[PDB]
């Protein structure tokens, strides 16, 4: 930024608020956010398996 001290810095970054995605399964970044049926968003290594393990209907934590 821009201070009286030259060389440091007071400690102040202007950002934007916004919203992250994460796995409720994994609880870490999805790298690619599957949107399902039910609203709520995956991550592949997750969706993947409950694909799988259930072909018929599927269950959401978050719903
Ligand atoms: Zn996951
Ligand atoms: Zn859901």
């Amino acid at each position: 930024g821009s201070s009286g001290s030259s060389g440091m810095a007071s400690g102040q970054f202007v950002n934007k608020l916004q919203e992250e995605v994460i796995c409720p399964i994994c609880l870490d970044i999805l790298q690619k956010p599957v949107t399902i049926d039910c609203g709520h968003n995956f991550c592949l290594k997750c969706i993947t398996q409950i694909g799988e393990t259930s072909c018929g209907f599927f269950k959401c934590p978050l719903c």
